[PDB]
């Protein structure tokens, strides 16, 4: 399974899918660093995940995503936790 | 959480951290595409995982991995499942 592969060190040499390093959106660790000082980061990011947005990291927009309000908040919190 | 983000499609457009794209081995989805539906795929891949391999995807070899035969079979089956 995926967790076993992580534990065994496999992911030092392998990604799940191709295209690493060339994606259209920002790295989550950079999102986490940016908003570390921001008290309302969770709701700000949840809004962007659900409703989409542009201009914060580049000119290409993130389209609105198929997530509930609760999921958007959960994803925001997880991203903020990334170190 | 991490699994939720993967399941929702977020990772098509985002990496977890900066510096992606330099892994030395093939992406698992590409391994899965190659060997999908071959009658000996599980045994073949389990053997490469455990014993290592060279020259199938490039010049850089995979060393033997610290896995049991059962774990190698588990890992092979998981990799073959990656869409
Ligand atoms: C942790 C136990 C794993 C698992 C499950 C896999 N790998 Fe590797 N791998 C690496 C390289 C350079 C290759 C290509 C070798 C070649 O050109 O022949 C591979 C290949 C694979 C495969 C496909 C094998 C095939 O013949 O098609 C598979 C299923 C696979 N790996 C699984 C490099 C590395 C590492 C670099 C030091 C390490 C660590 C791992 N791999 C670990 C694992
Ligand atoms: C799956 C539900 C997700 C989640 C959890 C996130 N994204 Fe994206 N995203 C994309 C692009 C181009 C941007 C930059 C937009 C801009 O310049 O403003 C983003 C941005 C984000 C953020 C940061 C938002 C901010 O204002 O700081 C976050 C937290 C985030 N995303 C999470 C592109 C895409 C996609 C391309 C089609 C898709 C799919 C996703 N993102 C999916 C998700």
């Amino acid at each position: 399974n995926e967790q076993l592969a992580k534990q065994k060190g496999c992911m030092a040499c392998h990604d799940l899918k191709a295209g690493g390093g060339k994606k259209v959106g920002p790295a989550y660790a950079d999102v986490a660093k940016k908003y570390a000082g921001r008290k309302d980061a969770v709701d700000y990011l949840a809004g962007k995940i659900k409703k989409g947005g542009s201009g914060v990291w580049g000119s290409v927009p993130m389209p609105p995503q198929n997530v509930t309000d609760a999921e958007a908040k959960q994803l925001a919190q997880w991203i903020l936790s990334i170190k």
